[PDB]
């Protein structure tokens, strides 16, 4: 009945409800591997701690739950920092467990010791802390979990010294707490809710914009009730998109980028209800290009700093986005009637169709496969049964154009960090989450980005994870090459070409199914075949580089 | 119409509703002084930045509003770090504005430059940031204010480089935003509130315990309604104490320390509703000595990490404490009649009286004025018209014993930092806030502690702030001297005696009224006279050192 | 005559003498790419910022010069953190140039912004700083270089906001400073030098142990003179090893690990002169197993905190190691003849031979190629014309056993960070530095470790860098699997097997020459052929997992 600190870690994780970890082995953290082995808790071990970190993010994002990453001292930790930073800006709930030097061997210039891992993580975590006593493990693990899961969600680092984990203590001398933290988020004051609803009622052209916090709490039933009662069209940033999948067509505004053309059509929203969507990269900053300067804005966010960050707002509410959605659905259920918004919804629909049609008209695959056409081939397969993860740059910009009319089970794109290459790990973790949900994961990445984590084909094969990796291959770091041509000059391309390498050949050498395609017909065939089998796959798609996606042209 | 960065700062503060600043002049921040002069906004300039920072804290705490501290580059900032740390652990909303080296003169080994002020403040602030452009000033000032005022309240550092402040910009090119942040805090989900009230109704011996977040939002009307509807007795840590002042005697449990004697009297609460009271120093940590292990605990806090930090809880709600109190009042205004709690309330009263009488029985001023007797002299004058600020150590431990019986308008004691000396600046700021409240501030401090900021008698006189400073003088750093005697040995006193100096003489040399007293009669007379006139005063009170306050043992 | 901040960066690097950068493109740093293009300064662009950072390290280490890494905002920077940490612990002079968010767009929740990159680098750099004005670029780049190159060498982070780099200023409005920093480091006070030499003279069994700072300054001629005058045997940690390559065999003690068997031989050194070798992982910590507790220790290091960190010393000197070697050479060029130390040098030689022979006697390739035998195949090709880079774990522990008797041009192994995977980028950078020297780079890595940076086969092919990557393949994360079996139990292997994948196939799919081998004969043939051509290669070597290397046995 003596147990290790690592055993305490795992017992606390199990009690919290954790069922998977992502990681890479080291002696420093072996006690956690041994405890997981004993308790039949899978640790999905990758070929790089970065991929493990991103997998924990992908698992969290796809499954709307806590992701758990597990890395060893020193380079284990430093290899996980891009995931930490990505989860930080994305508001993704990930518990990063890292080993560190033994406290008893402090300042001995020893193996993997001497990196101030807590200091390195401090700027990019909700909380980061080094455990000082084995007996503290359960309470501090649970504290870390509460930090990560609470609004706004985000990453936490718990640093566990080798001696602290190896230490044995009497199991009856320490209690393993429950996770006692309400599942229901805090909601607005009724006066604020009444004011928001009065504004929503009076608007001529109201819209809702969902952000990541909407996705984390995933109150889709309540969202549907609210949206059905009010008839208000709903848009979302990338992270919020999959929250629109259960909504009636007339109310699906799609990606918030679609608001761009509304002003020119004399149709700019006069009221915007932002639910966890920040003023920033995905919402046009303070430009007024998507969220009009002439609109009254009601913003709901758990972080007061965000409220009107870049633009004057009418009503700033600090509350949980999920809780607020519940409250709005509760309020509008008591309502006899809401203004008819058929005409406005139709306008929203028509404007989306006009964008899509315009792109379709301009796109030609006469000489090489057009990125828009390649994106459409994927779109035909996207529904509730699929999670789409997007990496690259031009690649996701083109892909985004087909994403609003489909209803993905999940959609995981770059956030503010825009870190090329994070998608592979992200998609691998998403696929683990998706297994329980009966979903198939498709990664859509660029030829540049896939190189970051290309070893993970080995992991797919060892773990029999049926991730489909589609590489949009334009023989370049594409968006950066576009930048050079457009911002500097046509003869100023340097350091951005990638005219080498058979990626499907690399996949095949790792035991995954490899395909190379270069047309709508060949791509359609390959994708259909890949989807028909429960096997990991790489589809290398030769695509044109020259086309400029609308988001880039903007 | 060209205006300075400093003018932008002050326009934004005014628009936010700021009416006072505390600080100490430097050239680096002169543009802010000049703008305040133009706009008739007082800056209360102290003799030490630490006193200024603590004054901003006291103003925030006594006034339930934002405090603003203003300090210059380098030593101005480093002199403010004890206030920042105190505000951090006390959850006190203070905006610290600091000057810093000019960006254009970066890395020139120049005057007051080269201190990474934001890095130093990062571990002890909700947000710390250095402004990069004059045009960003209004949006970042307002962002900082939203960070400080949001639940849980806390300090923010906004660092304003000299060139950023001196730069002039067209006033028409930058908008000064409003403070658009709901005054109403987020509330619990009704399911959680229902469960909490169901538990409260079934309990045989329920208690409520208030913490600092309750004092920050000051929802007194709602608290009264809730308490009258349920008949449940209410306790508080030091920071929540003044929130009990408007309650009927039967439901005033007073300081949470009074729960100590309940288990031995077979009267331990079976339910504890913690409203912003954390598990920690003031609540008995996880010992169960105040919050029984056998009790079911409902905990409400804006920080999920705090929920069941040191002890298992039954229900953990993340919400604003003020919003929650409003929600509870609203719910209990509409539900059935609540069970009578007269007998339990009388038990609470009797146990408090038994404690007070026991101390009274033991306390003798035969040979020297006893600290309990001195405390009673003060208590005679405490009501809504008074703010009591407490510093020293033995001094506040004795004072705490008389505080539950009285109903102070404000009570500001040490929090977790326990930093001797913070009281003087705190009380000076409190007196400023108390002007518009029609309150008189009394600082009760130790002879050791008063030395930290003794030059502030000058500030009281220059600004005509009628603070009464009562020095409980036991010619020692008292609690520390007791530590040496009790934990080490009677012959082991070293570095703790202070058998020198006429504090009243020091005050008089700064132009404040000085008194030296040594008995109940002489002390009563001096305090009565000091209270009769709106003049700053120092009352140097000779008190016994040997008596051990109940809390010291515990 | 208006030029960008990025042009100022590049003009300053050029004036300092930088001839290569390693990096990965981003728009945030394009102005630096464009300026390098104009000036014909190569940027070796990799498939991961980590590989670019490790390449800059390898270039610095192999080249004994400044390495420069160039990365974009946000994820560009965060992907470079492992290189920064590695350089930090290894005392390697690398200037990490990173983009960051524009100052004018501060706090706008925009692309790649919002990471406090300086705060993240602070605990693992000599200096980290974000540039506040375009006019400050030349003086702060040069200041950064002076920080990296000064003793003890280490990594510096210079963070260059996008607007600061794109901003254009009059090229004549700012001076580009020269690099004015003495090449000759500070030396000991003569009293301290005299005391050290008096102890060295009186000692019965003196040894010298070199550390990384000896490699950075590479005072080979002075070292040769000093060692010839005194006849004292010289050992080194991994990073100091190539500094022994120009010494006579008699005075080459080799890797400091060899000191382990000396006490049982009644031959423990009575004096140890530590020249930038710290007390720590490579020197036996404070255990006295290599540096005896009974020895008088003279320690010379540019960081006073290192001096007797873990063990009492007799004389603690803060000075540059190169400057100290020059001082020692100067002193011993004008003093009395030194005691003959032939018998002691012979004992050193005998004990090394006993270790090697013992390993050889125990090693069998009957059923699978033994790691010691695979290591011997490599050693046959190691001389001044070769840089050996070592990664993996059991892989380098075995490799270490053959490295003392050969004289490598370069030897770059794991330092204190022990970060599996850093070797590929390191070797790629080393191969760039080795070009001008006519040296060939060989990476000896594990099947586990190679996976970290395997996309760099692409870079080798795109840049025609003839790096030979040797994968010691035991189908596992080997040392960690041994840990599980030895420290936990034979039935407790979890998360450590890697029984999948054709690494030579991966290399081939990137266009590199691939070989798969499983015997002394096959491996010898593949290596000979790969060395005969100036082509990148991958040699996948099937080796046994079960053998325990002496360094693990000791542990
Ligand atoms: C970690 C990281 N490194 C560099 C960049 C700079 N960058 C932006 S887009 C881009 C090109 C991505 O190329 P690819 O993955 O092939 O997608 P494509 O644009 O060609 O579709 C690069 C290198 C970045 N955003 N993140
Ligand atoms: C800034 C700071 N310095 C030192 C201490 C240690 N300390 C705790 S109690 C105490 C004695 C305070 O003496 P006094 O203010 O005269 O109050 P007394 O206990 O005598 O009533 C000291 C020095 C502290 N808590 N904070
Ligand atoms: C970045 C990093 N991750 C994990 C570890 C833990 N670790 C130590 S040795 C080892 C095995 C290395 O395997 P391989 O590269 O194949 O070399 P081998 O020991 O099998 O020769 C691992 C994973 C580490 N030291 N660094």
């Amino acid at each position: 009945a003596m147990i290790t600190g690592g055993e305490l870690v795992v017992r606390t994780l199990i009690k919290a409800g954790v069922e998977h970890l992502f990681g890479l082995h080291g002696a420093h953290i072996d006690t956690i591997f041994q405890a997981c082995l004993d308790h039949d808790v899978p640790i999905i071990d990758t070929r790089h701690e970065a991929a493990a970190g991103h997998a924990a993010e992908g698992y969290a994002r796809a499954g709307a739950k806590l992701g758990v990453a597990l890395v060893t001292a020193g380079g284990g930790f430093t290899n996980a920092v891009t995931p930490i930073a990505n989860a930080w800006l994305d508001r993704t709930p990930v518990l990063f467990l890292t080993g560190s030097g033994a406290l008893r061997d402090d300042e001995t210039n020893t193996l993997q010791a001497g990196i101030d891992q807590v200091a390195m993580a401090a700027p990019i975590t909700k909380w980061a802390h080094r455990v000082m006593a084995t007996e503290h493990i359960p309470r501090l693990v649970m504290q870390a979990i509460r930090a990560a899961l609470s609004a706004p969600r985000g990453p936490v680092l718990l640093d566990l010294p080798w001696d602290i984990l190896m230490n044995q203590i009497d199991e009856d001398s320490v209690i393993i707490p429950d996770l006692v933290l309400s599942a229901h988020g805090a909601r607005p004051d009724p006066a604020d809710l009444d004011q928001a609803l009065a504004l929503l009622r009076k608007a001529e052209r109201p819209v809702i914009v969902l952000g990541s916090e909407a996705s984390r709490t995933a109150r889709k039933t309540a969202l549907s009730a609210f949206v059905a009662a009010t008839g208000v069209p709903v848009f979302a940033d990338y992270e919020g998109l999959s929250m629109l999948s259960g909504l009636p067509d007339a109310m699906r505004g799609g990606l918030v980028q679609n608001l761009y053309s509304f002003a020119k059509a004399d149709a700019a929203p006069d009221l915007v209800l932002m639910l966890g969507a920040r003023f920033g990269l995905n919402t046009g900053h303070g430009s007024g290009q998507l969220i009009p300067h002439s609109a009254q804005v009601i913003q709901v966010d758990p972080d007061a700093c965000e409220l009107g960050r870049l633009q004057g707002i009418a009503l700033g509410i600090v509350a949980d986005v999920g809780g607020t959605i519940e409250a709005l659905a509760q309020a509008t259920a008591q309502d006899a009637a809401w203004p008819d918004r058929g005409d406005w919804c139709a306008k929203v629909t028509d404007l989306a169709q006009e964008r899509y049609a315009s792109i379709a008209a301009k796109s030609s695959s006469e000489h090489a496969l057009h990125p828009f056409h390649a994106s459409q081939v994927i779109a035909k397969h996207v529904d509730a049964g699929v999670t789409v993860v997007a990496d690259g740059a031009l690649t996701y910009l083109w892909l985004s154009e087909v994403m609003s009319r489909v209803k993905p089970g999940g959609f995981l794109c770059h956030g503010y960090l825009g870190s090329m290459g994070v998608g592979f790990g992200t998609a691998l973790g998403a696929q683990v989450a998706d297994l329980e949900a009966g979903r198939r994961t498709i990664l859509v990445t660029g030829d540049g980005s896939v190189g970051y984590s290309i070893g993970e084909f080995d992991t797919l094969v060892r773990k029999q994870l049926p991730l489909i990796v589609i590489i949009m291959n334009n023989q370049s770091w594409g968006a950066t090459l576009h930048f050079q041509q457009l911002a500097v000059g046509p003869n100023r391309v340097t350091g951005t070409r990638l005219e080498n390498g058979s990626y499907h050949g690399v996949a095949a050498a790792f035991g995954a199914d490899g395909y190379h395609v270069d047309s709508v017909e060949s791509f359609s065939a390959a994708l259909a075949q890949a989807l028909a089998h429960n096997r990991p796959a790489c589809i290398n798609v030769a695509v044109a580089l020259d086309p400029i996606p609308p988001e880039e042209l903007i």
